[PDB]
Protein backbone atom coordinates (compact mmCIF):
# COMPACT_ATOMS: atom_id res chain seq x y z
CA UNK A 1 0.00 0.00 0.00
CA UNK A 2 0.82 3.83 -0.80
CA UNK A 3 -0.11 6.65 1.33
CA UNK A 4 -0.42 10.25 0.22
CA UNK A 5 1.95 13.10 1.22
CA UNK A 6 -1.13 14.31 2.63
CA UNK A 7 -1.82 11.02 5.21
CA UNK A 8 2.04 10.92 6.02
CA UNK A 9 1.72 15.06 7.12
CA UNK A 10 -1.35 13.62 9.26
CA UNK A 11 0.31 11.18 10.92
CA UNK A 12 3.42 12.70 11.95
CA UNK A 13 1.15 15.55 13.42
CA UNK A 14 -0.54 13.14 15.29
CA UNK A 15 2.95 11.75 16.77
CA UNK A 16 4.50 14.73 17.68
CA UNK A 17 1.61 15.10 19.90
CA UNK A 18 2.51 11.19 21.40
CA UNK A 19 6.16 12.64 21.45
CA UNK A 20 4.96 15.35 24.27
CA UNK A 21 4.61 12.74 26.57
CA UNK A 22 5.90 9.17 25.76
CA UNK A 23 5.78 8.02 29.10
CA UNK A 24 2.14 8.31 29.86
CA UNK A 25 0.92 7.41 26.10
CA UNK A 26 3.26 3.91 26.21
CA UNK A 27 1.75 2.50 29.58
CA UNK A 28 -1.78 3.59 28.86
CA UNK A 29 -0.75 1.61 25.83
CA UNK A 30 0.38 -1.35 27.05
CA UNK A 31 -2.70 -1.73 30.02
CA UNK A 32 -5.30 -1.10 27.30
CA UNK A 33 -3.80 -3.91 25.54
CA UNK A 34 -3.47 -6.15 28.78
CA UNK A 35 -6.92 -5.73 29.98
CA UNK A 36 -9.13 -6.28 26.50
CA UNK A 37 -6.32 -9.17 25.58
CA UNK A 38 -5.41 -10.87 28.81
CA UNK A 39 -3.67 -13.81 26.92
CA UNK A 40 -1.06 -10.93 25.85
CA UNK A 41 0.06 -10.52 29.21
CA UNK A 42 0.93 -14.37 29.55
CA UNK A 43 3.93 -13.40 26.80
CA UNK A 44 5.38 -10.75 29.23
CA UNK A 45 7.20 -12.80 32.11
CA UNK A 46 8.16 -9.52 34.00
CA UNK A 47 4.27 -8.17 34.33
CA UNK A 48 2.35 -11.40 34.16
CA UNK A 49 1.50 -11.68 38.57
CA UNK A 50 0.18 -8.03 37.93
CA UNK A 51 -3.77 -8.75 38.14
CA UNK A 52 -5.42 -5.47 38.26
CA UNK A 53 -5.30 -2.29 36.42
CA UNK A 54 -4.55 -0.94 39.84
CA UNK A 55 -1.28 -2.53 40.39
CA UNK A 56 -0.15 -2.16 36.64
CA UNK A 57 -0.47 1.64 36.92
CA UNK A 58 1.90 1.40 39.61
CA UNK A 59 4.55 -0.64 38.37
CA UNK A 60 7.44 1.71 37.33
CA UNK A 61 8.78 -1.19 35.02
CA UNK A 62 5.82 -1.51 32.57
CA UNK A 63 5.78 2.32 31.93
CA UNK A 64 9.63 1.80 30.93
CA UNK A 65 8.68 -0.26 28.95
CA UNK A 66 6.01 1.65 27.44
CA UNK A 67 8.15 4.34 26.19
CA UNK A 68 11.10 1.69 24.73
CA UNK A 69 7.91 0.89 22.50
CA UNK A 70 7.00 3.84 21.28
CA UNK A 71 10.34 5.37 20.58
CA UNK A 72 10.99 2.06 18.38
CA UNK A 73 8.19 2.62 16.57
CA UNK A 74 7.91 6.09 16.29
CA UNK A 75 11.47 6.15 14.62
CA UNK A 76 9.55 4.02 11.76
CA UNK A 77 6.87 5.97 11.07
CA UNK A 78 9.39 9.06 10.66
CA UNK A 79 10.61 7.18 7.87
CA UNK A 80 7.00 7.68 5.53
CA UNK A 81 7.54 3.84 4.92
CA UNK A 82 10.81 3.82 3.71
CA UNK A 83 11.43 1.82 6.95
CA UNK A 84 13.29 -1.64 5.89
CA UNK A 85 16.28 -0.96 7.94
CA UNK A 86 14.42 0.01 11.24
CA UNK A 87 12.02 -3.04 10.43
CA UNK A 88 14.40 -5.49 10.52
CA UNK A 89 15.35 -5.92 14.06
CA UNK A 90 12.47 -5.77 15.46
CA UNK A 91 10.86 -8.36 13.18
CA UNK A 92 13.68 -10.59 14.32
CA UNK A 93 13.04 -9.99 18.07
CA UNK A 94 9.48 -10.79 17.97
CA UNK A 95 9.04 -13.06 15.50
CA UNK A 96 12.31 -15.54 17.28
CA UNK A 97 12.56 -14.70 20.34
CA UNK A 98 9.51 -13.75 21.88
CA UNK A 99 7.22 -15.46 19.44
CA UNK A 100 4.52 -13.02 18.77
CA UNK A 101 1.43 -13.69 16.05
CA UNK A 102 0.62 -11.11 13.68
CA UNK A 103 -2.78 -10.82 15.73
CA UNK A 104 -1.48 -9.20 18.64
CA UNK A 105 0.45 -6.54 16.51
CA UNK A 106 -3.20 -5.78 15.42
CA UNK A 107 -4.54 -5.72 19.04
CA UNK A 108 -1.99 -3.29 19.91
CA UNK A 109 -2.55 -1.32 17.49
CA UNK A 110 -6.27 -1.01 18.28
CA UNK A 111 -4.94 -0.13 21.66
CA UNK A 112 -2.74 2.47 20.47
CA UNK A 113 -5.89 3.96 18.21
CA UNK A 114 -7.88 3.99 21.83
CA UNK A 115 -5.52 5.58 24.20
CA UNK A 116 -4.95 8.88 21.20
CA UNK A 117 -8.88 9.18 21.31
CA UNK A 118 -8.82 8.95 25.01
CA UNK A 119 -5.98 11.17 25.47
CA UNK A 120 -6.90 13.77 22.13
CA UNK A 121 -10.23 13.68 22.16
CA UNK A 122 -11.06 16.99 19.79
CA UNK A 123 -7.28 16.66 18.30
CA UNK A 124 -7.77 13.01 16.63
CA UNK A 125 -10.36 13.18 13.98
CA UNK A 126 -11.38 10.74 11.19
CA UNK A 127 -9.12 12.10 8.66
CA UNK A 128 -6.61 11.57 11.55
CA UNK A 129 -7.67 8.29 11.99
CA UNK A 130 -7.96 6.83 8.91
CA UNK A 131 -3.93 7.88 8.31
CA UNK A 132 -3.43 6.48 11.16
CA UNK A 133 -4.48 3.13 10.56
CA UNK A 134 -3.21 2.92 7.19
CA UNK A 135 0.07 3.58 8.57
CA UNK A 136 -0.28 0.97 11.08
CA UNK A 137 -1.91 -1.60 8.70
CA UNK A 138 1.29 -0.78 6.34
CA UNK A 139 3.77 -1.38 9.25
CA UNK A 140 2.04 -4.67 10.46
CA UNK A 141 1.95 -5.72 6.67
CA UNK A 142 5.27 -5.34 6.07
CA UNK A 143 6.39 -6.75 9.37
CA UNK A 144 4.10 -9.97 7.78
CA UNK A 145 6.40 -9.90 5.26
CA UNK A 146 9.21 -9.84 7.45
CA UNK A 147 8.26 -12.76 9.74
CA UNK A 148 8.08 -14.35 6.30
CA UNK A 149 11.43 -14.04 5.06
CA UNK A 150 13.00 -14.86 8.28
CA UNK A 151 10.84 -18.29 7.87
CA UNK A 152 7.82 -17.65 10.32
CA UNK A 153 3.96 -17.98 9.64
CA UNK A 154 3.64 -14.88 11.86
C1 LIG B 1 3.88 -1.52 17.85
C2 LIG B 1 4.24 -2.80 18.10
C3 LIG B 1 5.51 -3.11 18.90
C4 LIG B 1 6.71 -2.47 18.98
C5 LIG B 1 7.28 -1.25 18.22
C6 LIG B 1 7.54 -3.25 19.90
C7 LIG B 1 8.82 -2.93 20.28
C8 LIG B 1 9.54 -3.64 21.21
C9 LIG B 1 10.92 -3.33 21.60
C10 LIG B 1 11.74 -2.15 21.02
C11 LIG B 1 11.27 -4.22 22.53
C12 LIG B 1 12.63 -4.31 23.24
C13 LIG B 1 13.67 -4.92 22.29
C14 LIG B 1 13.20 -6.22 21.66
O1 LIG B 1 13.09 -7.27 22.34
O2 LIG B 1 12.96 -6.24 20.45
C15 LIG B 1 10.16 -5.13 22.77
C16 LIG B 1 10.15 -6.22 23.65
C17 LIG B 1 9.15 -7.15 23.80
N1 LIG B 1 7.96 -7.18 23.09
FE1 LIG B 1 7.36 -5.76 21.73
N2 LIG B 1 6.79 -4.31 20.39
C18 LIG B 1 5.54 -4.27 19.78
C19 LIG B 1 4.46 -5.16 19.98
C20 LIG B 1 4.45 -6.25 20.83
C21 LIG B 1 3.33 -7.07 21.25
C22 LIG B 1 1.87 -6.83 20.76
C23 LIG B 1 3.80 -8.03 22.09
C24 LIG B 1 3.08 -9.12 22.90
C25 LIG B 1 1.79 -9.13 23.10
C26 LIG B 1 5.19 -7.82 22.29
C27 LIG B 1 5.99 -8.59 23.11
C28 LIG B 1 7.22 -8.24 23.57
C29 LIG B 1 7.98 -8.89 24.63
C30 LIG B 1 7.52 -10.11 25.45
C31 LIG B 1 9.12 -8.23 24.77
C32 LIG B 1 10.26 -8.48 25.77
C33 LIG B 1 9.77 -7.76 27.03
C34 LIG B 1 10.74 -7.73 28.19
O3 LIG B 1 11.70 -6.93 28.20
O4 LIG B 1 10.54 -8.47 29.17
N3 LIG B 1 5.59 -6.73 21.50
N4 LIG B 1 9.12 -4.74 21.94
Amino acid sequence: MVLSEGEWQLVLHVWAKVEADVAGHGQDILIRLFKSHPETLEKFDRFKHLKTEAEMKASEDLKKHGVTVLTALGAILKKKGHHEAELKPLAQSHATKHKIPIKYLEFISEAIIHVLHSRHPGNFGADAQGAMNKALELFRKDIAAKYKELGYQG
